[PDB]
DNA sequence: ATTCTCACACT
DNA sequence: AGTGTGAG
C-alpha cells in the first residue's frame, strides 16, 4: 500500500476575517489591515492579518498597540461586540457562503471557520472518462505550483511556477487513468476551478493543497500562499520530507512532536524512516507508533468526515488579571451573558439545520489553576432559554465555591465556558 | 493579559 | 462522565 488511493485537497482562507472585512470596506483593500478584539486593552489583540501587514512583523496574538510599532500605517477593523464579549457571526457566516459554494464540487469536512478538507476522488473519476484522453493544457492550472519541480539540468517566480508545471504535464502518462499523478492532476484542475468560483460568488481567495491525503494536503496548501495552490505528489514526499521540521505535519506541533524530536533525536520527518514500526510503537504508542510510520512515508488514511457543521456550540470568555470574577452575582450575570449568546446560536441552529442538543457543559477556570480548565461538569438541556441554562450552569458549579461567604466566591474565577453538546434531529 | 472555538483520545 | 492534547 502506497497511500495513493484518493485525492484530497485541503483549502484554507487567506487571511478570513480581513478578507471579509476588506470586501465591507474598501477602503482597507491592498493596505497593511488587521482585525481586532477587546479595543481597551493594549488597543485590542489581533486575531488576523493581511499580507501586507506581515510583511512588516505584524502577527496574530500581538496587541494592536505592538503592531502599530512595527507597522505604523496599519488599519484595523474590530470585531463586533456583543453582551460583553466578541461576536464571530460575521465571520461564520461568511464562512458559510464559502463552504456552501465548495459543496457543488465535492464532499466537504469543515475543519474550522476557514478551512475544508475535499475528497475529490469521486469527481477525478468522473472527470477523467469526460476527458476522453486528450491532455491537459498548462492553461487549466494557471495558478497552481508542481512541488519539487522545476529540477535538472528563470529568475522570478511566476517563471519557475510555469517550468515546474510545463514538466509535470509534458511527463504525464495521460492514457492511464489509474496513475495516481494523473488523478491528483485532475484534482489540481478541479480545485482551481472551486477556487474560480469562490472568488467569482464571494469576493474571497484561497490558497489549496492537493495531495493523497488530509495531512499531505494541509502541509501542500502552506507551501504557496496566498492565492495559490499546489499538489504534493507521492513522489515528492522523500525530498519534502528530507528537511521539514517534524512539528509542521499536522498532529506533531504540540508535546507528542517534542517527544519524537528528544527521544529518537531527530529533527525532520524523513527521518523517521529508519525505525521499524514495532520501535516507534514501543516509544508512542499502538496507534501513534504505527501512525508516524506510515506518516513518514507519506501514507495517512483519516478520511474525509462528509460532515459541514460543528458537534458542539460554545460559549467562552476569560476574565485575565484583576478582572477576575469575585462576586456570586459577578458570576451569575456573565454566566447569563453567555447563556444569553448561547440560546440566539442555538435557535438559529434549529432553524437551519434542523437539530436540538440535549447536553450542557459548565466549564471554570481558578486564579492560579495552571490549565486551560479547571473543572467541567454537564447537566442536561431540555429548553432553550437563557435563564434557565444560566440557573443550571451555576447550580452545577455552586459548590466549586470555596468561600464560607454567601455572596463573595473564592477562588476568584479567570474562565466561565458553556457548551452545547449532544445533539438529535429535530 | 491576546484571546476563543471545536475535535478527539484516554480513562 | 471528566481530563488532556492539538488545531484553526
Ligand atoms: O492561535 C489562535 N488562537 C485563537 N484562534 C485562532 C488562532 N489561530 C487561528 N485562530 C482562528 O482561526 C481563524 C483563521 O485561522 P488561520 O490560522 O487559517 O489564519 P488566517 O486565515 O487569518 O491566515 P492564513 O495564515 O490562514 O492566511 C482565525 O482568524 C481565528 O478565527
Ligand atoms: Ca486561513
Amino acid at each position: 500500500a502506497t497511500g495513493q488511493d484518493r485525492v484530497v485537497a485541503l483549502v484554507d482562507m487567506d487571511c478570513f476575517f480581513v478578507q471579509v472585512e476588506q470586501r465591507q470596506n474598501p477602503h482597507l483593500r491592498n493596505k497593511p489591515c488587521a482585525v481586532v478584539q477587546y479595543k481597551s486593552w493594549k488597543g485590542g489583540g489581533i486575531i488576523a492579518v493581511s499580507y501586507e501587514a506581515r510583511a512588516f512583523g505584524v502577527t496574530r496574538s500581538m496587541w494592536a498597540d505592538d503592531a502599530k510599532k512595527l507597522c505604523p500605517d496599519l488599519l484595523l477593523a474590530q470585531v463586533r461586540e456583543s453582551r460583553g464579549k466578541a461576536n464571530l457571526t460575521k465571520y461564520r457566516e461568511a464562512s458559510v457562503e464559502v463552504m456552501e459554494i465548495m459543496s457543488r464540487f465535492a464532499v466537504i469536512e469543515r475543519a474550522s471557520i476557514d478551512e475544508a478538507y475535499v475528497d475529490l476522488t469521486s469527481a477525478v473519476q468522473e472527470r477523467l472518462q469526460k476527458l476522453q484522453g486528450q491532455p491537459i493544457s498548462a492553461d487549466l492550472l494557471p495558478s497552481t505550483y508542481i512541488e519539487g519541480l522545476p529540477q535538472g539540468p528563470t529568475v522570478q517566480k511566476e517563471g519557475m511556477r510555469k517550468q515546474g508545471l510545463f514538466q509535470w504535464l509534458d511527463s504525464l502518462q495521460i492514457d492511464n487513468l489509474t496513475s495516481p499523478d494523473l488523478q491528483l492532476t485532475v484534482g489540481a484542475v478541479i480545485v482551481e476551478e472551486m477556487r474560480a468560483a469562490i472568488e467569482r460568488e464571494t469576493g474571497f481567495q484561497c490558497s489549496a493543497g492537493i495531495s493523497h491525503n488530509k495531512v499531505l494536503a494541509k502541509l501542500a496548501c502552506g507551501l504557496n500562499k496566498p492565492n495559490r495552490q499546489t499538489l504534493v505528489s507521492h513522489g515528492s514526499v522523500p525530498q519534502l520530507f528530507s528537511q521539514m521540521p517534524i512539528r509542521k505535519i499536522r498532529s506533531l506541533g504540540g508535546k507528542l512532536g517534542a517527544s519524537v524530536i528528544e527521544i529518537l533525536g531527530i529533527e525532520y520527518m524523513g527521518e523517521l524512516t529508519q525505525f521499524t514500526e514495532s520501535q516507534l510503537q514501543s516509544h508512542f504508542g499502538e496507534k501513534n507508533g504505527s501512525w508516524l510510520y506510515a506518516m513518514c512515508r507519506g501514507i495517512e488514511h483519516d478520511p474525509v468526515k462528509p460532515r459541514q457543521l460543528p458537534k458542539t456550540i460554545g460559549c467562552s470568555k476569560n476574565f485575565p488579571g484583576k478582572t477576575a470574577l469575585a462576586t456570586r452575582e459577578q458570576v451569575q450575570w456573565w454566566l447569563l451573558q453567555l447563556a444569553q449568546e448561547l440560546e440566539e446560536r442555538l435557535t438559529k441552529d434549529r432553524n437551519d439545520n434542523d437539530r436540538v442538543a440535549t447536553q450542557l457543559v459548565v466549564s471554570i477556570r481558578v486564579q492560579g489553576d495552571k490549565r486551560l480548565s479547571s473543572l467541567r461538569r454537564c447537566c442536561a438541556l431540555t429548553r432553550y432559554d437563557a435563564h434557565k441554562m444560566s440557573h443550571d450552569a451555576f447550580t452545577v458549579i455552586k459548590n466549586c465555591n470555596t468561600s464560607g461567604i454567601q455572596t463573595e466566591w473564592s477562588p476568584p474565577l479567570t474562565m466561565l465556558f458553556l457548551c452545547a453538546t449532544k445533539f438529535s434531529a429535530s
